[PDB]
């Protein structure tokens, strides 16, 4: 069985993509080292050698040293560790790594290509890392140590010491200063009075120098003589300030501490190493433990506790990306689930620790994912026997009668928001007989919150004997005469004739009474109406305006919210595969004029307002309400006018499972036909790249092939580096789909612009790789008329260029009925730019021999004598 796995991980790196490949090897290292000694480290070698293919040079030193480990007889062994230590600015190891096996097969190019590179890399290195820590000692001393100019000169220093570590690994290794960074950057959050921003870019220093492994290991170890008050410090680091912006990037400290001891995606998709975990799971239950301690402690703040919620979801879920498994149930064996349900159950009015409105977010997700990394088999059952177990801990102790309401008040919201999270066992909870009585019994008692969340239980239980019984209950709470209650009931009427959106109008019309949450469910309960409402909404600028301010007034959980407020109005979701037809509402001009109000009224900043939350499935909705917006007019300039694009990018990194690519496609349509250096100036113009990329995975059959083509038609317009960015990522196969099958596309004029410049190593190796021939021959046949145009003359000024080639003129003699076509349709045709096209294209052609001189004679003649007229 170890053989047959152990076929499959360098079949893998040839068939598609080494991307799969390199855990396919990771998977067959589990029986390894126990029972064989010769599979074991060979693949080990192959695993390393599968890394470094990617971009992970310290796993593959760290497989390298570990097949190495047997008896040193891998050559391929020292090749890759020396590969890996000439990337990791360390290039003295690598050198004697390669002398080593340079010296064992004397042959083979590459060993001395790493040789010849090294030997100027060392020569050169003791000079460039002096002047290193010359440029590190006089940044510490600008950043933090006396320095004057206050703000401007501190704030810039940092600011250039981070890309002193940021765009270079080996300079990554003398900002940190080999273990002196630390105690300066903590030293700087200690300041009560320091702007904040200055401490933000000292941090973004700090996990920028801990992104690989050891340097964050020690991050975990130097800071107390024993472990487990070491790993407390870490996580207790957000409890120092707490601003604003300064608890999510404290957050990515802790993060970055789970990727060192487990190794973990960062963001781009690479699985952990059981390896590694398996090492350092007791530092992932003294962190973990220390996560779950502090999560119920008083004294941790308002958001940097769910900050700390959103580090368990991102982490332990081991059918997503986390700790594997057995590590995913260490969680619910013990206190760890019980105690995580009991944060769920507070809320602003009830905790006992500070709480957050927000907190439903992540309180709900990490929940609803924990029953997705229990989709084992006794998982299902002891999740929910614990949840259940509960439950019945807490029914029984409610009381709701003597002072006990305090209970019951926390059961429903515990109850809120798993209907919020896991339904599959929330509505296995409102089967119990005890609950609807105690649900009506708050309906009705003088306690304004008790009925407030009652309103809100049900309206929450909207997807089957219970849900009958709080309808009526609602709409005859709805009547109260406190907002709180009538607003939070307003909700369940769209939750199931238009005469509550006139109500709905109001109430978030006038900011007065209504701010926070008030606000908030106004805003929910006006997502829940779709069908007509479109236009009667869109009629109505107040109504815009003050939905944009509410979002920007503190949206945190105004997030699903508005994704289905601007979607429904004009956006349509595709699914998996009369009565619309007379709609004027969401059909014809009507949705062009509503997308079109919607932008003027300035949507754009409430969409990145309300984007910063974790939630999949409004992340799509957000981004096919981005891709609605483009495509209209003047919308082209809008979407760069406050930043769609620069968050779209930004969601299209981690959205669901369509998300990424309504995100893609919305790029594409948001650009292209703007500007190069508008559609992504600067340093965004790499981070185009990406996207464009994968775009065309799926085929070119539908309306999302076009406008990927498009984009990348004006992506290489401008500047060689981008040109030589999309290289490494292989467009190869992307071109080979419009190029046999596509009618009507203008690709090939974007095709044509994209050989001809590009990076001179690859477009020369590009026009002549491959049989060309006939693309060649569809250069000529195009360009003679084809009812276009663009095509005759694109088409023809690549056979102008490439005729200057020599070997490219031998192969030009294979078909000679192909110029009378294009020689005649330029002085005959009427078209203008087709006969310059034309006749520059015939020179050139006449002047490299004259065995074609007289093949065509006449035909060159017949544009010559038209030429002088």
């Amino acid at each position: 069985t170890a053989e047959e796995i152990r076929d499959e991980g360098n079949a893998a790196v040839k068939d598609q993509d080494y991307i799969k490949a390199d855990e396919l090897y990771t998977e067959a290292l589990q029986l390894t080292t126990d029972e064989d000694k010769a599979l074991r480290p060979v693949l080990y070698r192959n695993r390393a050698m599968a890394r470094l293919k990617r971009d992970d040079f310290e796993g593959a030193q760290s497989d390298c040293t570990k097949a190495l480990e047997f008896d040193g007889a891998d050559v391929k062994a020292l090749f890759r560790r020396s590969l890996a230590r000439e990337q990791l600015g360390n290039v003295g190891p690598a050198f004697q790594d390669a002398k080593e096996a340079l010296r064992l097969s004397p042959n083979d190019k590459g060993i001395v290509e790493v040789l010849q590179r090294l030997v100027k890399a060392n020569n050169d290195k003791i000079k460039q890392t002096t002047s290193l820590a010359n440029k590190v000692t006089d940044m510490e001393k600008l950043a933090f140590r006396g320095e004057a100019k206050d703000t401007e000169q501190k704030m810039t220093a940092l600011n250039n010491l981070l890309v002193l570590c940021r765009e270079s690994e080996s300079g990554a290794t003398g900002v940190w200063n080999q273990g002196a960074l630390v105690p300066f950057v903590l030293n700087l959050i200690n300041d009560a009075s320091e702007n904040e921003e200055v401490t933000v870019t000292a941090i973004r220093i700090l996990d920028e120098t801990i992104k690989n492994s050891v340097r964050c290991m020690k991050f975990l170890a130097m800071h107390d003589p024993d472990g487990p008050k070491s790993v407390r410090f870490v996580c207790r680091l957000m409890c120092k300030k707490s601003t604003k912006d300064f608890v999510d990037a404290t957050g990515i400290l802790v993060q970055r501490v789970f990727n060192a001891m487990a190794k973990m995606d960062r963001q781009k998709e690479m699985k952990p190493d059981p390896e590694v975990a398996e090492a350092n799971k007791i530092w992932i239950i003294r962190v973990l433990l220390e996560l779950q301690e502090m999560l119920q402690d008083p004294k941790v703040g308002a958001v940097q506790r769910e900050t700390c919620i959103d580090l368990f979801l991102k982490n332990l879920m081991h059918m997503d990306g986390g700790i594997p498994r057995g590590w995913s149930w260490k969680f619910v064996e013990e206190r760890g689930l019980l105690a995580l349900l009991d944060v769920a159950s507070q809320i602003p009015e009830l905790c006992e620790y500070p709480v957050s409105a927000e907190t439903r977010q992540h309180v709900a997700i990490c929940l609803q994912r924990l029953e997705e990394d229990m989709v084992f088999d006794t998982k299902r059952t002891i999740f929910k026997e614990k949840v259940d177990m509960f439950f019945n801990a807490l029914i029984s102790r409610c009381t709701n009668d003597d002072e006990g309401h305090k209970y019951r008040i926390k059961l429903s919201c515990f109850l809120i928001t798993m209907l919020q999270g896991p339904v599959d066992i929330g509505i296995n909870l409102i089967t119990n007989d005890q609950l609807t009585p105690i649900m009506l019994e708050m309906a009705a008692s003088q306690d304004h919150l008790m009925q407030g969340i009652a309103a809100e239980l049900i309206v929450a239980t909207v997807s089957i004997n219970m849900l009958k019984v709080g309808i009526p209950v609602l709409r005859a709470l709805y009547d109260s005469e406190d907002p709180t209650v009538k607003v939070r009931a307003l909700v369940g009427l769209c939750k199931i004739v238009i005469s509550l959106a006139k109500t709905c109008k109001k109430f978030l019309l006038e900011t007065e009474k209504y701010s926070v949450d008030i606000r908030r469910y106004a805003c929910e309960g006006l997502s829940y109406l779709d069908a007509d409402v479109k236009e009667w909404i869109v009629d109505d600028s107040l109504l815009l305006k003050a939905l944009v301010l509410l979002a920007k007034k503190a949206g945190a959980l105004c997030v699903y919210t508005l994704a289905t407020i601007y979607a429904n109005l004009s956006n349509a979701f595709e699914k998996p595969k009369h009565v619309p037809e007379t709609h004027p509402k969401d059909t014809e001009e009507y949705v062009e004029k509503r997308v079109r109000a919607l932008v003027e009224e300035g949507a754009v900043p409430a969409c990145v307002a309300v984007s910063k939350t974790e939630s999949k499935n409004a992340l799509e909705l957000i981004a096919r309400s981005l891709l609605a917006f483009a495509e209209y007019e003047d919308l082209r300039g809008r979407i760069i006018a406050e930043g769609g694009t620069v968050l779209c990018l930004r969601l299209t990194k981690e959205a669901s499972g369509e998300g990424k690519i309504k995100a893609g496609h919305a790029i594409a349509k948001l650009g292209a036909k703007a500007d190069p250096m508008i559609s992504f100036p600067g340093q965004r113009a790499y981070e185009v790249v990406k996207p464009l990329c994968d775009l065309l995975h799926p085929d070119v059959e539908g309306k999302a092939n076009y406008d990927s083509l498009l984009t990348l038609t004006n992506l290489a317009s401008v500047s060689d580096s981008i040109r030589g960015r999309i290289l490494k990522e292989k467009a190869i196969p992307k071109i080979e789909e419009f190029w046999f099958m596509t009618d009507h596309e203008h690709l090939r004029a974007a095709a044509a612009e994209l050989l001809l410049n590009l990076l001179f190593f690859e477009k020369f190796y590009e026009e002549t790789v491959a049989p060309g021939t006939d693309r060649l021959k569809l250069w000529v046949l195009y360009s003679a008329e084809v009812e276009e145009e663009r095509l005759s003359r694109a088409s023809a000024a690549g056979f102008a260029i490439l005729t200057e080639d020599e070997n490219a003129c031998a192969r030009i003699m294979d078909e000679i009925k192909s110029w009378p076509e294009v020689f005649k349709d330029i002085a005959m045709h009427e078209d203008a730019e087709t006969q310059r096209r034309g006749l520059m294209g015939i020179a050139n052609i006449m002047h490299s021999s004259n065995k074609l001189c007289s093949e065509i004679v006449s035909s060159e003649v017949f544009r010559v004598l038209v030429a002088v007229t």
